[PDB]
DNA sequence: CGTCCAGTCTAC
DNA sequence: TAGACCTGGACGG
């Protein structure tokens, strides 16, 4: 997931967890390479949010639960094939790795980070991973005054497509939304990045990279294989027919129309 | 069958 | 940076 993903999956967490109550330990696959979870109690609750790219899960015991504990904290990252599921707890989907357990009465349910690929991470701290910029979604006025502040750094002399993924200043942005939000503006992917952004010291490049990742929050779905059609109908530019595609210098594929631009490999 | 396609993260 | 890290779906002999 890119921010929309991480958004939307926070969101279920809490909808989902809302009248939950966990108990147990914090069941890792023995595949998955990520840190063992340190946390047992006989009674605790899941709350999620979301900032740009990374999730901050937190495990919260109910008065009374044993042992006496405090609230423990865990960031993930998704990679390519993240997700959390709210499945029975006999049918764990393969590739569930992090599972969390409901405690009885009432059905007994397992929330599972399901990672196919298993490029996602998590962390014991509840730090946001530092150097990630503010969120493009709940940070606006943050990560636009992050980067219109900072046109001097040297990511700023690298092409618009491949500075709107840095996540230390487009923390959230991902290969579509660049995809889409340049072909909104019509901006060529191969412009001078400090160029493009320097030209506004009408919505703007910067207001875009918050108002489209919303466009895609509000359409809601994408596990959260039905509300993917209306996502994929969304689309205007990324993997669509008779739009133009290359590779950036980290041969990842950049969509446009027309004019590729001035840097372009 | 077979090949190619889909965000970090860390060590050269 | 450039390569590694993984699985499954899509498309082509």
């Amino acid at each position: 997931g890119q921010g929309p993903e991480l958004h939307l999956a926070s969101q279920f967490v809490n909808e989902a967890c809302r009248a939950l109550v966990f108990g147990g330990c914090v069941e890792k696959s023995s595949v998955s390479r990520n840190p063992e979870v340190p946390f047992e109690s006989s009674a605790y609750r899941i709350s999620a949010s979301a900032r740009g790219k990374e999730l901050r899960l937190i495990l919260s015991p109910l008065p009374g639960a044993q042992p006496q504990q405090e609230p423990l904290a865990l960031v993930f990252r998704f990679g390519m094939s993240g997700s959390f599921q709210l499945v029975p707890r006999e049918e764990l989907p393969r590739h569930a790795h992090l599972r969390f357990y409901t405690a009885p009465p009432g059905p007994r349910l397992a929330l599972c980070f399901v990672d196919i690929r298993r490029f996602g991470r998590w962390d014991l701290g509840g730090k946001w991973q530092p150097g990630r910029g503010p969120c493009v979604l709940q940070e606006y006025q943050q990560f636009r005054e992050n980067v219109l502040r900072n046109l001097a750094d040297k990511a700023f002399d690298r092409p618009i497509c491949e500075a709107l993924l840095d996540q230390r200043f487009f923390n959230g942005i991902g290969n579509y939304l660049r995809a889409e939000i340049l072909y909104r503006l019509k901006i060529p992917p191969f412009e001078k990045a400090r160029s493009v952004l320097e030209a506004l010291q009408n919505p703007d490049l910067l207001e875009l990279c918050h108002s489209v990742p919303k466009e895609v929050v509000q359409l809601g779905g994408k596990g959260y294989e039905e509300d993917f059609a209306a996502f994929r109908a969304w689309l205007r530019c990324y993997g669509m027919p008779g739009m133009s595609s290359l590779q950036d210098r980290h041969g990842r594929t950049i969509w446009f129309q027309g004019d590729p631009g001035p840097l372009a490999p």
